[PDB]
């Protein structure tokens, strides 16, 4: 019989017959499609049934009306206010606070709904539901539905439709008002070609999407732009006849783009404008204070001028924003007003600084200098504090007039946030106060106060040296100032890493203190969880407090504890003797004869779980989760009905049979069974035994099919894993009320029948099987099999039909089939419903439009949406009605929302809860467990809010389906198609909370739109928390990588300068004996010691930030290993060992993030191998010139970067596989064959030449000899040595290239060989000429090479890009020049890589250890082929020895190139050149000089 909570009562305001009457009439007079009417009717009635099982039926209808259309939660009310009667500013004013006007209209609206007869509310809701059901693929645009809904509602109330004695034909609401909008959307992509559609490839910024499609309807002036077909405006017409001619509007002259994103670096300045301000500005002031080398008023004046940078940053953000919104669109004048205000602020700030900067040089004004300095210091501080807070999108809004728009974005649709009151408010305040009060305090004593001494030295010391021939000694005269500038620049970056460093520390402290203070789970009282289980189950999983008839509080627990255990055994996890001691046995009372209840000995105080199998894990976790304070549940008779969605494109329903054996030694290992059998060798044992009892044929094949199916990874395991929701309800139904079984005790069939009837109305399952009309006949059998297995299952699939007349698109439907539908002659079952779409719905990339077409059949109140790989064990399935109570809607009181008084200040249900994420963070001896518990949290809490912000598991269906959809996927917008739903619900009113006693069981977006709305309007509480989770992580891995490069640039110069000095011996105790004992010397010892204080502070940030991803990637073991690992270091190298114990994880992780040599090289290059190569060279130059002690710390790390991927490879290292890998490498090498425009050319030039010049400066200084006491006419003219060696090899390229053209004019593979043959030797030769030029001095030769390489790539970097910007004969040469020159570079770098393994192949037994190492990491079903024919063996040995000799030859010539000039360094003694007149002393002047003119000498000049 039908819905037994609305009909089976006697106080229902209406009758089920009246509802059908209303639906029939409403369909009749608007032409809705006939079957969707039945669908929506069933949906509505099920909704009423569910809502009326925990309240009076008089209130269910009221609550539904309030929630859909009319309450403070309904979307229709929001749109009606914001558009139909303006009043958008008032909502923003009221939000920031926490006749006409807002109170009056609100009162009128509230009092106009308080007097509706209960037969009108049903009509309203029915109309809305019908409109929502019909509109295909327009559900993504909420406000459109509101517009059509209002138009239809106004039309039906007219005296024009009530007198017309004729109903419009069916399909008149889909072929007249809905289809044109769809034709507009599909016409922005998929341009029609001669017969079909193809993906129209337009630029990503001329394509209107959904977000730009509905956003027209937010503003009153956005509606007034709807031109009709003739030319008149739609609004011009009266209200009643505004619906009929809605099919004549042309939706192609009426939609614009309204966002138009731009270059990526340009957003990060307007979005996150509060992080640059609080960092740059304060950073300025610190150095401005303690830098007296440029009285007492100048100091304060400068530190005050520090405050003028904040306003400048605000102005360049406002000005940058002006290129996002359109020109005349709503909210544009506010930008000009704000620009005016900010200009005034900037003027006020930097007005008087000029007056105090120089107007006081010993005149009578000094009485008025200090006062203005101090007051403007205070003003600057006030400005900084004001701009660090008060979001950019809302300031200077009180001082504005009425105007038209006082805000730039709608404040009722993108600025409605949850106020987050309670206790967590103070906690967030405290956290973000301590972080920034610790960082600003410690980053002044370790980073600006310890840098105070070198500033005085390196800013006054003046060099004395001859110089060069083109400018003399004007550039080399001030080297130290450049070093100081580079030191400050490379230290400015670390100020940004410091914050994220402290944010990790203070979070985990606050978590431990909060999880220990509240006295929850003190350390580990482990021998108590099992001791007191029964009191946990009886009051957390059973609802007895409101069940009464209290009797026997232990017979109930017995009925449960056996069910959970037996289920484990039925899955072949426990032995038959292994369960009898793990179950409530009942023993008869020997006194009288009746039965009594015992308890397992395990359960009060012998291998309960075999070799800690997973069966232990399931029980263990279940036992701990009952300590958390779970809310008390409701009776299983009064819970809401929910549903489950699953999308499925193309998976495996079953592993078939032929794909179980296949061929053995043709792929990984052997037949699949034996692979599966070995992994679980305690189940197959129990399995075959279970077969024997059953056998005590196709069924056996089926049983093997299922047995394998439950393992591996398929679709059958998810369905059978989630269908435990069905049993968990039934079992808890009988237990709760045992008087229901006494009624018909003896009817075993009657009992089970009733139990099923309940579970089929509180739980629905639905999968969305796309493309089901075109399955292969071998795969269609699998689909039908599921229907036979679980009859209560629902499948939704698309369909087709030949076109009505020849030449048109075929109509497509979307029908569902149940498990009880009768079969037809064809074989497929007859569907229950069949709805008509308006064209192909699949338009996006991912599986997000798959969900939408099957969302119509979602009967229920809440939704749990899953992918096709989940487990959901039964023990984590019993407590479903406790997690479902997180939505605070189960224990409340109704208050008649339409009531006089009760203004919107003191209501309760204002921000409903939308998403509920689930638990995902799965988990000296006494000290070790405590410490390992602490290290657990630091790993734990790092991802507690990084991969857990919007990950959805349960969705409040009513709230989340009226405003948008469940997920969106478009070519234009790009977030992740998974996090988009999370952010959208936050900035629209909803709220997100997550439980912690459940098992989920599972940049290109900084360019997006939601980042613009979130980062410009959020308060500072939530902004900082938001910034340091998603954006501040990716933007942190870029600063560390950028800090390293800025460190190499300053290392080169610092060591170069250190290779020229006397250093004035220095003591690190208290060197205040200002005597400077070399007398005539200039000291640089403190500057050199700065390298020591940096390396320490750069691996700490590398340490803490890369420890928490260890355990979240290597939780598997370690505690057992830690004992022996500690056992090997009670007397080991300790602090230094920690250094070399902290350099391996980088090798470990990147290996897991990742075979012939060439194919691995080509994909691992361009990001890790090249930048590492250059940085390797610069470090080498430094380590030879001065050799600071703690410099090898980089040698380990930099080596590990480019030496790890070639040690974590599989068996490829023995003897000849190495050499045969050398076969194809050469063969592959032989056949490798590889203002709107003033922004792209500026972004890829500036930070590619600065790095070049910095190297170039160093080379000039190292040649200009200092302390040499020579004359003016000496010079070196070292600039030329760059030119003679930088462009000369490029000239050799073209000359041969032209001669290549000529020779053929006056074999292609051969011609490549000779071309590439000399393209390599030319560079190798020019490496030699540079060495000779510097008179055979290795130290001052390296820096020469480094400069040339940087200079070379600068030419290529700019020349190619400009040519692309801007001819064919010119361009065709360009690519050929760059290609072959780049070739020689890749050859040498590639070749040297496989040369540094010679002292690893000499060891006889090598891969044996290599095998042991890698198999520890992971097993991958290894296979070893013994395929070596007699003729293969001889040739294999034959050909391998061919290149094994060749390999050694190229090794010898490379070393020979080195030793050549090295041994010729004692043969030339006179000189190498004596030319003059511009090339004078060109090669290198000295052969014998001195650099120690100090001591006795008092005053010489040595210019
Ligand atoms: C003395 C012998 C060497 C002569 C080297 C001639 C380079 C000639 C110019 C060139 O090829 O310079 C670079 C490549 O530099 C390098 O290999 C630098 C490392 C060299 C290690 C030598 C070890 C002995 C091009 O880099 P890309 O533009 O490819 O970088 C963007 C991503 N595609
Ligand atoms: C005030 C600080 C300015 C820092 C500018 C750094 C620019 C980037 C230098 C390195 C670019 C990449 C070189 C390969
Ligand atoms: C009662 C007022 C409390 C204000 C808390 C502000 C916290 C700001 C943190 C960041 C400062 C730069
Ligand atoms: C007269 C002395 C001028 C010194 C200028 C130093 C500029 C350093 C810039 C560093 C940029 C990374
Ligand atoms: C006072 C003499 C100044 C000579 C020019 C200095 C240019 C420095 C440029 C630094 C770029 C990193
Ligand atoms: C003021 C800082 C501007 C942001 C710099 C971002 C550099 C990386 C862009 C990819
Ligand atoms: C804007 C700078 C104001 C300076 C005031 C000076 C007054 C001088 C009075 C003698
Ligand atoms: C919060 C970090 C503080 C570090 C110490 C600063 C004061 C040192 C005084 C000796
Ligand atoms: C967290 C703020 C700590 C402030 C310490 C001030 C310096 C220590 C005393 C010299
Ligand atoms: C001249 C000092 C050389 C020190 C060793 C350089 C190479 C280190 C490789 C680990
Ligand atoms: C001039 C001092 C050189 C010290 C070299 C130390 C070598 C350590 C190799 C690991
Ligand atoms: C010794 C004080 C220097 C200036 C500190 C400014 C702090 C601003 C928050
Ligand atoms: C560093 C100043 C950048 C200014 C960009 C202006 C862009 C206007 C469209
Ligand atoms: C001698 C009186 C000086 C007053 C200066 C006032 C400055 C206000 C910004
Ligand atoms: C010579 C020191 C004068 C300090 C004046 C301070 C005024 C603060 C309002
Ligand atoms: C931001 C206030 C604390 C840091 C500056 C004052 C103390 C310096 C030692
Ligand atoms: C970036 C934080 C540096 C902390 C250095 C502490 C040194 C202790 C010996
Ligand atoms: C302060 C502006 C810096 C712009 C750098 C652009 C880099 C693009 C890759
Ligand atoms: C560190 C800022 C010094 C500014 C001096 C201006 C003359
Ligand atoms: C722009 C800061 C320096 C001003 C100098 C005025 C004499
Ligand atoms: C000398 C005191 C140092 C304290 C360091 C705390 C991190
Ligand atoms: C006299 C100007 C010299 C500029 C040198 C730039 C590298
Ligand atoms: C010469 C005064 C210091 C200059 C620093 C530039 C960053
Ligand atoms: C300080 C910003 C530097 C950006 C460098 C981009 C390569
Ligand atoms: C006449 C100045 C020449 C400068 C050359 C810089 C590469």
């Amino acid at each position: 019989e039908p819905y037994p909570a609305w009909t089976a009562d006697s106080q229902s305001p209406v009758s089920i017959e009246q509802i059908e009457d209303i639906f029939i009439d409403l369909t009749n007079r608007l032409g809705f499609q006939r079957d969707s009417m039945r669908n929506m009717f069933d949906h509505f009635m099920v909704l009423l049934d569910s809502r009326s099982s925990r309240m009076s039926p008089d209130q269910a209808l009221l609550s539904l009306h309030a929630d859909y259309i009319g309450g403070d939660t309904a979307n229709y009310k929001k749109w009606y206010f914001a558009a139909q009667l303006d009043m958008d500013d008032e909502i923003g004013f009221r939000n920031m606070s926490l006749d006409n006007s807002l109170e009056a209209a609100d009162f009128r609206w509230k009092a106009k709904m308080n007097q509706l007869s209960p037969l009108e509310r049903v009509r309203h809701i029915a109309l809305y539901l019908l409109c929502w059901g019909e509109a295909n693929q327009v559900r993504f645009t909420a406000e459109c539905l509101c517009f059509i809904y209002k138009c239809a509602l106004d039309y039906l109330d007219s005296p024009l439709c009530q007198q017309r004695q004729e109903p419009m034909p069916e399909g008149d609401f889909l072929n007249r008002v809905i289809t044109p909008i769809y034709h507009f959307i599909r016409n922005q992509v998929y341009e029609i070609v001669d017969g079909r559609f193809v993906k129209r490839e337009r630029d990503h910024n001329k394509i209107v999407g959904y977000d730009d499609l509905n956003q027209l309807f937010w503003y009153p002036e956005g509606i007034a732009k709807i031109v009709l077909e003739d030319g008149t405006k739609l609004i011009e017409l009266p209200l009643e006849e505004r619906y009929l001619r809605l099919g004549d509007v042309v939706w192609d002259d009426v939609f614009f783009k309204t966002y138009k994103e731009t270059r990526t670096w340009l957003h990060l300045v307007t979005n996150f404008n509060r992080i640059w301000v609080m960092h740059i500005s304060i950073f300025w002031m610190y150095f401005a204070y303690n830098s007296p080398t440029f009285l007492a008023a100048y100091k304060w004046a400068s530190c005050a001028l520090g405050g003028t940078v904040a306003s400048l940053i605000q102005i360049v953000a406002t000005l940058c924003e002006w290129s996002f919104v359109p020109r005349k669109w709503a909210g544009a004048q506010h930008l000009s007003r704000r620009f005016w205000f900010l200009c005034i602020i900037f003027g006020i700030n930097l007005g008087p600084i000029i007056f105090v900067f120089a107007y006081d040089k010993d005149t009578v004004y000094s009485t008025a200098a200090h006062v203005v300095a101090a007051v403007m210091f205070f003003v600057a501080v006030a400005t900084i504090i004001f701009f660090s807070i008060m979001p950019l999108g809302g300031l200077f809004t009180s001082y504005m007039k009425k105007s038209t728009r006082r805000y730039v974005a709608s404040q009722t649709f993108t600025a409605a946030f949850a106020p987050l009151h309670g206790l967590d408010r103070w906690m967030s305040y405290l956290v973000w106060v301590t972080v920034f009060a610790a960082k600003y305090s410690e980053s002044y004593y370790f980073l600006v106060l310890s840098l105070r001494d070198p500033i005085r030295i390196l800013s006054t010391t003046a060099m004395r040296c001859t110089g060069e021939y083109w400018w003399g000694a004007v550039l080399c005269k001030v080297q130290p100032k450049i070093v100081l500038g580079l030191v400050i620049a490379t230290d400015f970056i670390l100020f940004f890493l410091d914050t994220y460093l402290w944010y990790i520390i203070v979070n985990t402290i606050f978590s431990v203190g909060k999880s220990f203070y509240l006295g929850i789970s003190i350390l580990t009282p482990w021998r108590n969880i099992f001791t007191r289980l029964p009191k946990r189950i009886y009051s957390k999983i059973l609802a007895t407090t409101d069940m009464e008839i209290k009797y026997k509080p232990k017979v109930l627990i017995s009925q449960v504890w056996n069910a959970i255990i037996i289920s484990m055994y039925r899955e072949h996890l426990l032995a038959i003797d292994h369960v009898q001691k793990l179950l409530y046995h009942q023993v008869p009372s020997e006194i009288e004869g009746k039965r009594t209840l015992r308890a397992p000995t395990f359960f009060v105080s012998t291998e309960f779980f075999p070799r800690d199998s997973e069966a232990e894990r399931r029980i263990s976790f279940f036992a701990q989760s009952l300590s958390t304070p779970i809310p008390e549940p409701l009776p299983v008779d009064n819970m809401p009905t929910f549903t489950v969605l699953t999308p499925h494109y193309a998976e495996r329903i079953l592993l078939s049979l032929r794909e179980i054996i296949r061929e053995d030694d043709q792929f990984s290992r052997v037949t699949l069974l034996e692979y599966l059998k070995q992994l679980h060798p305690v189940e197959w044992e129990c399995f075959v035994k279970d077969t024997k009892i059953l056998a005590e044929a196709p069924e056996y094949t089926l049983r093997t099919r299922i047995w394998a199916s439950l393992r591996s990874q398929t679709l059958y395991r998810t369905i059978s894993g989630f269908m435990n929701y069905s049993r968990a309800i039934k079992l808890l139904y009988r237990v709760e009320n045992p008087e229901i079984v006494q009624m018909f005790g003896g009817n075993a069939e009657g009992l089970e029948r009733e139990l099923e009837k309940m579970a089929r109305r509180k739980f629905k399952f639905l999968v969305s099987m796309q493309r089901l009309a075109k399955f292969k006949p071998h795969e269609l059998e699998n689909a039908e099999f599921l229907l036979r297995a679980y009859p209560d299952l629902q499948i939704a699939y698309l369909d087709e039909e030949p076109p009505l007349t020849e030449g048109e698109e075929p109509r497509i439907y979307s029908a569902l089939i149940d498990g009880h539908c009768e079969i037809l002659d064809n074989g497929r079952r007859r569907p229950k419903f069949r709805v008509q779409l308006s064209g192909n719905p699949i338009l996006g990339d991912g599986k997000s439009d798959n969900q939408n077409h099957a969302l119509i059949f979602y009967r229920g109140e809440y939704i749990q949406l899953i992918d096709a790989n989940q487990d959901n064990y039964l023990e984590e399935c019993l407590k479903i009605r406790s997690v479902l109570a997180e939505f605070e809607e189960l224990n409340v009181e109704q208050v008649n929302p339409y009531a006089p008084g009760l203004r919107y200040e003191e209501q309760t249900t204002n921000h409903p809860v939308a998403i509920v994420g689930a638990r995902e963070y799965i988990f000296v001896a006494a000290g070790k467990e405590q410490t390992f518990g602490t290290l657990f949290a630091r790993t734990l809490s790092q991802i507690g809010g990084k991969l857990h912000y919007g990950h959805p598991d349960f969705i409040n269906a009513t709230f989340m389906t009226t405003r948008g959809g469940v997920s969106k996927a478009q070519k234009g917008l790009h977030l992740n198609e998974d996090i988009y739903a999370g952010m959208n619900a936050m900035l629209r009113g909803g709220r997100i909370k997550h439980c912690e006693y459940y098992q989920c069981g599972k940049g290109e977006q900084m360019l997006s739109r939601e980042y613009y709305y979130l980062g410009t309007q959020l308060p500072v509480d939530r902004f900082l928390t938001f910034y340091y989770a998603h954006p501040g992580f990716h933007l942190n891995n870029l600063f560390i990588q950028l800090s390293l490069q800025m460190f190499m640039l300053t290392l080169v110069n610092l060591s170069s300068l250190a290779h020229e000095s006397i250093m004035c011996i220095y003591d690190r105790n208290k060197p205040k004996t200002d005597v400077l004992v070399p007398i005539g010397c200039y000291n640089f010892q403190p500057a050199v010691d700065w390298v020591r204080r940096y390396t320490l502070s750069i691996f700490i940030v590398f340490w803490i930030a890369f420890v928490p991803i260890v355990v979240q990637e290597l939780i598997e073991r370690g505690l057992w290993k830690a004992t022996q690992r500690f056992f090997c270091h009670l007397l080991s190298l300790s602090p230094m060992f920690e250094v070399f114990a902290g350099q391996i994880y980088s090798s470990a992780l990147l290996s897991d993030l990742a075979i012939p040599f060439s194919i691995l090289y080509s994909r691992f290059a361009g990001s890790a191998i090249y930048m590492g190569a250059r940085s390797m060279l610069m470090l080498l130059f430094g380590t030879v010139a001065h050799w600071q002690a703690p410099l090898l710390w980089f040698w380990a790390s930099l080596s590990s970067l480019i030496f790890a991927p070639f040690v974590f490879n599989p068996h490829q290292f023995a003897w000849e596989d190495f050499f045969l890998d050398y076969r194809d490498y050469i063969r592959w090498l032989s056949r490798g064959n590889n203002a709107h425009r003033t922004n792209l050319i500026m972004a890829e030039i500036i930070p590619c030449a600065i790095y070049a010049a910095g190297c170039f400066i160093a080379f000039t200084f190292i040649n200009a000899q200092t302390g040499v006491k020579t004359t003016d006419d000496d010079r070196v003219n070292s600039v030329l040595r760059i030119i003679i060696c930088t462009l000369a090899p490029i000239a050799v390229n073209l000359g041969v290239l032209f001669f290549c053209m000529g020779m053929s004019c006056c074999t292609g593979s051969v011609m490549a060989g000779i071309a590439h043959g000399v393209a390599v030797i030319v560079h190798i030769a020019f490496f030699i000429v540079m060495w000779v030029l510097e008179s055979f001095n290795f130290v001052r030769m390296l820096i020469g090479v480094v400069t040339c390489i940087q200079c070379q790539r600068l030419i290529f970097h700019c020349m190619t890009a400009l040519m692309l910007t801007r001819t064919q004969p010119s361009r065709e040469l360009t690519a050929k020049v760059i290609e072959l020159s780049e070739f020689a570079a890749d050859f040498v770098l590639g070749h040297v890589i496989l040369i540094c393994q010679l002292p690893l192949i000499i060891i006889p037994k090598i891969d044996k250890f290599h095998s042991i190492m890698l198999f520890w990491l992971k097993p991958s079903r290894q296979i070893r082929p013994p395929i070596y024919s007699l003729k293969q063996t001889r040739l294999r040995k034959r050909m391998v020895k061919k290149y094994c000799s060749l390999y050694f030859l190229v090794l010898a010539i490379f070393a020979g190139c080195i030793i050549g000039p090295a041994v010729a360094s004692a043969k030339i003694h006179k000189h190498i050149g004596d030319s003059l007149d511009g090339v004078v002393h060109n090669l290198f002047q000295p052969i014998n000089t001195t650099n120690n003119d100090t001591g006795s000498q008092m005053s010489t000049y040595q210019s």
